[PDB]
């Protein structure tokens, strides 16, 4: 009954996967914890099994990673970059089958699974350049005969906890940067994407092994809240990068702060698109649809709030209706499918409860709102009108494809409505007004970490720092100087002179 | 019997001080809370009184500061820089009386009180330049017809909590940078330095009023832990900069994390100086004496651990003893005085407690150890030998002039002994070895935020970023790109093209 | 007869000017060269006299400046910044009287004379911040045990040759930046603003002398082409900053290149405003007027070409013509005056020659074109329509208030017409079209050094780099990283390891 | 008789080379100029022939390249980076055979020919990262409602003239950076390395053609001084990067300045090693040998002057002499060979003249000094003692393996003697003294663009900017912000407000 035991899925063997897989890697492969079975959300058929990390597995792995760091931190950053370049090449070689596994185990369509691996590849190639660039300024000291330099050094062991919905590229972006910065990494992925975690780790392990480097530089301990909480409380985890829900991230951030650790938090979003009266509606309508229903509404940056000016609200909603009707639904591997299932049955129960709450909170379901009659966790992409902007269900992140539509009249109020929620990840306005565009980007504009113009809430690329404000947690990944989160700054004064301090009346010999 | 009503202290009136002072400023002066009397540590005499903030005062002041932010954030940063320049000039015009008050109320010697004001002056002129420079990169978007920009905007209200021992410069450094970054500020100083806080706030308030700006841009609510806790829990305080003990700062850090606020923590130190065998002892001995006993051992960056190579240990300890005996003790404002009192009677009890605890833990007092038989809170600067590097009392920050002296043999063990404590503020090696110097600055070297060579643990200037790692809290102030902690980053994609998204098989209108 | 000997000009003595002034400063004041008398262009009366440098004066001054450099380069940059800060304050003290001398000797209106001194004051404060920031990155070496650092050091003597039209701020921007970068300076200003050069040098000389520094750090050798050509050919002039005509600067740049010196060239402009059909016309018309007629059309950044979409050309011409008729003309020191005289009588002749040449090339004078019937060098601000965009006089820089107006239809042609001239200083479009704006700023847009949107060609502040492309010379001044032009970069590899090179089969002892 | 027509050289076919090769590439391959034969400098045998560019070929190619630029500059820089990434992979595929061609046509040993191709590969991977990073800052405008941005755009066509001695890497470093910066390129390499230029261009042309890009993006016009001069005079060549002798470079720099073009000059070197009394002589001697004789003395960074403290002078000379005698001479493809031929018989003649002249100027040949009796252009590596530091022949770059040795006593004199020559490329001190090291790196230290400590004059890596000062031409290649030389800066003010200019008394509409 395991999919991996069917000849239809023998391609999984190109990733080194078997019926039962080792979920711990620290140079060697193991796993003494519970055996977890992951399921394909398009049909709820079991794929394969992974033995997770026990507490003893975790302790062994943290110890091995930290010993490996003594070797890794001594390797010049450009030479660390060369390792990451080879990881990028190893991913390219497997991009089709790795992408297919993301689609199989996670549920997003194949082009998005392939594209997520491509993003990991691209950030490896970016990090290769960074490995010759990271550092700080030499500054002019006010003291004659002294140097003043800003040094950056690795923090040590970087723990990386990741969510189900980007089960490759979040780890990859953290891993590529943390590596060139001279850190070792320990990955605990979402339990429901355990096979992806193993497969990616097998690819990296082979590159480390081929370069005669200890594999614990990129360690893996598959587990759930038990292992994740251990990482949050473990003083040996110098930086904990956590991508996940706000509810969990809040508690992790506390536990790290309690031990004076460092955290990088990438939490929830409740992202708004705003269409002003002057917007190109031929741009707004497709932008809102794809941002709202992409990955079946399971991106951190999914559009969940759509503010439309009064004079165009009805036309935009009607055009969005005629468009949603053409969303093509199927298995995420099926060619030319735009829309697959939700990741779990629990997300379906969350979807239904949200549609119900919205309907009872005064909203009207103008499209969707129902479960589809088919195997897997399929729900209709949903649009809801008539809610107040402060409706409770619209302030909540429901990780499903529900787009709440609101009317507005004026700029100042709709900017405030963007900002009024607790999340602060992504935000978008559609307009042609030069003045409004620069106010949106200024101090009285959007309060989010991603602030877009005429591109929806998923508009991001690896060149910029990625992350959100407020309850999204403040962390940044990928571009700009995000690399500084993975290193420690020191401000260093070097007296190279023979000058003695002033004696101040004291007689020194 | 107030010092301010005596003719010798008439100069206090040049700071605008009176017998009883209002300790709340927000555009208006006030204070309905408890009236505190502050005392001169040189003679235990009361100086003057300050009416502190009630809860109502705090509430009104936070509201007024955030209303003023609407005006202040709209002022272009170079014009905010011009205000900070004028603050710098207002400080210059009062530097002698203000530095005299620092000596009087806090107890450090006059040149250090005056020096502390000069530091604030210097950061203002630094910030004037920064006000024409802050911002982020325009980056090359991978998308045709798109721009990609990193924007920086004020966080809003920056609450600033400061310690007794740098009662002017810590606030000033936060103030100048937060101001040019577009924030309004709210200051709660240490209660035992309330008159200094009032005096500084009067100088700034005149500059704001003279420029027809709302005074709440730089608000003041004097108080103790009750006001500080309110700030730590208050979602309207967008950034809380806290300078103080690790014990208090850990709870402030957790309160801010609880509400997904931002914190900048500048906490405890336990700084080591390391003298290798090849060191210039005519540099080592004065450097250690001054870093250990300056400000009566009450700098965050005070030298509290002294590692001496075993070949030179005895010579350096005996030269230190002979140098300690020549320290000139007296009233902090008197000429040629190098050593004044501890800040509080309580600190004297802490001093004796540590001296007794170190004797129990096997240490030998080779100089000092007792309270001085004279008015004020004067204790002898103390040298303790024979302790193990891992003695508990040596791992503890005792904010008193006690120097723990250790032997060592090799570089690796003594670097680890530097890093083994929970604090991570400042550190110094004295050596001529080129390779040792660059290992100390590298990944297997010092883990502190300040890493010095041939200058002691108080070597730091405003051009670099100032702060520590580990239990020192991680925040940075003053120079380099410390300014980014007072602002929020956004990654902004602007589609300026008329290109439509790919239809992906959907028939849009 | 000499204006300085008349009571109503006694304020000149506040700048330290006499009937006859020394034009050479190197610590001493001298001048064995030709005595020049400078005239007031508003009444053609002589002001005072300056004794210019002889060759012996020039030789002696270069030697004294390079000797002073030995002291000046040893002063830490932040302390060099403190000298520059004091220059800014010294200029602040004399801003009104200095701005009035600029108006008297050069002819610009008082608010622009004062504003010029203000711009020098502003770049001084900017340079104070820069003096704690200049430097290069520490970079990660690919070689184990090596450091890789980019150092920046002063080039030595920076010669500064300036033009008549900005006789304070061009020097000041070069001076303040060169000084904090550790260079000494040698100034040769325009001969017709010799009194301004002497007055500025007297202000700086006092600051240097008061700070016990050698005055040759900011040397002055007043003179004409012969002194300027000497500097161009002098190997001891490590960097020659030249501001002037394209015709002279081309020969200066060739002479410096011949000796492998460094040159910073700030040459002519032929700056265009482009108004598209969607432009805000209440913005276009005043922006065009003030940018065309400001400083009597004698700015490097003066608008000389106005491209107007065919649909709005006649309306904009008619509205400019009605606004030109209200320009208030008079003595440049009277505060109601917007429009002062041209700098010389030859300038008036060349104005008339250009008007005549425009008529011969087919152009129609729709406003102005004639000399004003009053004492001084006053001409009417002039608008010419009907020329083709490639008319020879339209491609010539004529330093007079003549605005050539052209029709256009489409964006691509009018961008090409902006770029077709040999000059490449400033350029501006007025439009609301978001895409047009970013195309103008991109690779197929303006080819100029200053590229503005909805602000005219005179829009520039000190925070950015200032300069042009093509025949404008490529130099940059003031902001961003323009400071690098005043320093020499070194890429420095430091082997701090004990490792030996590979023997490669050679037995070394 | 052609080597490519002999069967032992069939590997040259792997590079696409044949008996007679087209030396023009612009999308099509051609060449109507003179047919050049290139010769193996190890045996003077002809290898193959290249058809060089006529003037008509040049004209057509410039035109086609500027046409290609219209497409290329519209490609987002990260996507141009992907093209450069593919160039790096294509070079990897041919690195052994391309390295072998470098040894065969140019004459450097095999590890260095491969090492040269590797350097290009590394700069490609660097450029890939830079392609998501290049740009300038957003700056805070002093004007309300305005943005201030620094934009960087390609200059257009970058002509690249390269020298014989790094026939792959100098072009590749210019090409990789210029390409990601949005420029098209036109290469004219040295005529004596034409086959290498063709081989590299074939590798790039396949990548461009496989990506359906116009091949003129990387154009090739093989030829001599005629083609090179045409490039220096050609206004359509927006930037001319010239690597070669100072003698030719000076004339190129003058021709480019005459037309207000941009040049990037990488000219001659006269690089000194300085050994202080405290140096590690086990590091000094092999460092001096390999830096003096590597590449048969034909690096721009070759050590040509060796200053030794008089206390250790005789010891280092004696030890250097014993190491020189072990240098292994032979065919540069022979794996056991350290030392191959000079590039041309004219190089041998120049070598002999310089040796003859060092004797006439009072020097003593203590090792070498003779041409070797064998086929090819072999000369003995040579050591000359007893010359004055200012001997004319020692101030001359002779591109040959002659090492002039000098005594010195004190630091200040020997720093001056490093700096007294007209060249300014690389420099090295060997010392342990911390203060001497930081003085070497400061304002009174080396005046060169490369300033090294305990590593000889050839110590550089791609992460840093590479180039020299004074007669070395001032240009920079490769790392840091060298990319700025391939682009044009604009400083851009964008008024997005509806604020109108102040009327200044004028009544507008
Ligand atoms: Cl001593
Ligand atoms: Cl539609
Ligand atoms: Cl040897
Ligand atoms: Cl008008």
């Amino acid at each position: 009954t395991l999919l991996i035991n069917q000849p239809q899925y023998a391609w999984l063997k190109e990733l080194g996967l078997r019926e039962e897989n080792e979920g711990v890697y620290n140079g060697s492969w193991g796993g003494r914890g519970e055996v977890i079975t992951t399921y394909c959300p398009a049909n709820n058929e079991p794929i394969a099994r992974v033995r997770q990390a026990s507490v003893a597995d975790y302790e062994e792995t943290v110890k091995k990673a930290r010993e490996a760091w003594k070797i890794w931190a001594d390797i010049p950053a450009p030479k660390r970059g060369e390792i990451v370049r080879q990881i990028g090449d190893a991913l390219r070689e497997k991009i089709q089958v790795l992408g297919s596994l993301v689609s199989l185990e996670m549920g997003k369509i194949l082009v998005e699974g392939v594209g997520e691996v491509q993003e990991y590849v691209d950030i490896c190639d970016y990090a290769v350049g960074l490995s010759r660039m990271i550092g700080g300024p030499i500054l002019p000291s006010e003291r004659s005969g002294h140097a003043l330099i800003e040094q950056w050094n690795p923090v040590g062991l970087v723990g990386i906890i990741t969510a189900f919905n980007f089960p490759v590229a979040v780890y990859g972006g953290n891993n590529a940067i943390a590596m060139i910065c001279g850190n070792v990494c320990l990955w605990k992925g979402a339990p429901t994407t355990s096979l992806i975690s193993v497969a990616v780790t097998k690819i990296i392990a082979k590159v480390l092994e081929d370069n005669k480097l200890p594999g614990a530089i990129c360690s893996l301990t598959c587990g759930g809240a038990d292992i994740g909480t251990a990482m949050a409380k473990d003083e040996r985890v110098n930086l904990l990068s956590f991508t996940g829900s706000t509810q969990v991230g809040k508690q992790v951030g506390l536990m790290v702060q309690e031990r004076f650790g460092r955290s990088l938090l990438e939490l929830g979003g409740n992202n708004a698109i705003i269409a002003f009266e002057d917007a190109d509606l031929s741009l707004v309508v497709p932008s809102a649809l794809f941002a709202a229903v992409g990955t079946a509404g399971q991106r951190c940056t999914t559009a969940r709030r759509l503010f439309i000016h009064e004079s165009i609200h009805d036309e935009v909603v009607n055009r969005l209706k005629k468009a949603y009707a053409q969303i093509r639904v199927g298995n995420p591997w099926d060619p030319n499918v735009l829309y697959g299932p939700l990741h779990t049955k629990q997300a379906v129960s969350m979807f239904l409860g949200a549609v119900e709450e919205a309907k009872k909170e005064g909203g009207t379901v103008v499209y969707g709102g129902k479960v589809m009659d088919r195997p897997g966790n399929y729900v209709e992409p949903t649009i809801v009108t008539g809610l107040g902007h402060d409706a409770s269900i619209a302030h909540t992140e429901t990780f499903a494809p529900i787009l709440y539509v609101f009317k507005f009249k004026n700029e100042e109020e709709v900017f405030a409505w963007n900002n009024e929620v607790k999340q602060g990840l992504s935000s978008s306005i559609f307009t042609k007004d030069l003045g409004r565009i620069f106010r949106w980007l200024g101090p009285k504009g959007s309060d989010c970490g991603i602030v877009n113009v005429n591109i929806p809430t998923s508009g991001a690329e690896i060149g910029g720092a990625f992350g959100g404000e407020k309850h999204t947690g403040g962390g940044r990944e990928s571009g700009s100087d995000a690399w500084k989160q993975y290193m420690r700054r020191s401000t260093c004064t070097i007296n190279y002179s023979k000058d003695l301090p002033l004696a101040q009346g004291i007689k020194f010999q």
